[PDB]
């Protein structure tokens, strides 16, 4: 709410890649995070502004397993308000999460997806993924990249769904360490 709005306004952006429309959380400085399937190229459009992508890291875990998250460093002066303090050290579920979506098609939208549960392994379109969580809410396409928040916590990034359920990549603060 009071946190979600602030987050929406200052850290969540409408984005397009060659793969379509996406929601993008900027975490700090010029570092933003994207669902892997957005596949950022050398450039992206952030709110219709064309922006060079300086670095794109596809996140993987210790077992080398796909986390379905892509860390991008963006070519812009303006820095993101640092929100790392709202991200938990350890991947954590929640009782009453809100999915924040912000694309051109779905502008500034909050979706009460309910309870976010620890799910773990997930076979996203054939490719194995780790550290996923789940929520019982018809999730639709075009909501990929949406930000799952709790009371003052950013806990995940929506990466897909099976019709009846939405799936998110769990967020750990350590993903966003400098170098």
């Amino acid at each position: 709410l009071d946190f979600a709005l602030s987050l929406l306004r200052r850290n969540i952006r409408q984005v397009q890649t060659d793969q379509g429309h996406f929601t993008m959380l900027g975490v700090r400085d010029r570092l933003a995070i994207l669902p892997r399937h957005s596949q950022p190229g050398k450039t992206i459009w952030v709110e219709h502004k064309l922006i060079n992508v300086l670095d794109a890291v596809e996140l993987v875990d210790e077992q080398g397993v796909n986390l379905e998250l892509t860390l991008v460093t963006l070519d812009t002066n303006e820095k993101f308000r640092d929100v790392t303090k709202f991200i938990p050290e350890t991947i954590t579920g929640a009782s009453d999460a809100t999915l924040i979506i912000n694309t051109e098609h779905m502008p500034s939208m909050f979706v009460p997806v309910g309870d976010v549960v620890q799910y773990g392994f997930l076979n996203l379109s054939g490719k194995p993924t780790h550290r996923t969580m789940m929520y019982n809410f018809p999730t639709k396409a075009g909501q990929c990249g949406g930000v799952v928040t709790s009371v003052g916590k950013i806990i995940g990034i929506h990466i897909g769904g099976n019709g009846r359920q939405g799936f998110c990549a769990g967020l750990k603060r350590g993903y966003f360490a400098s170098e």
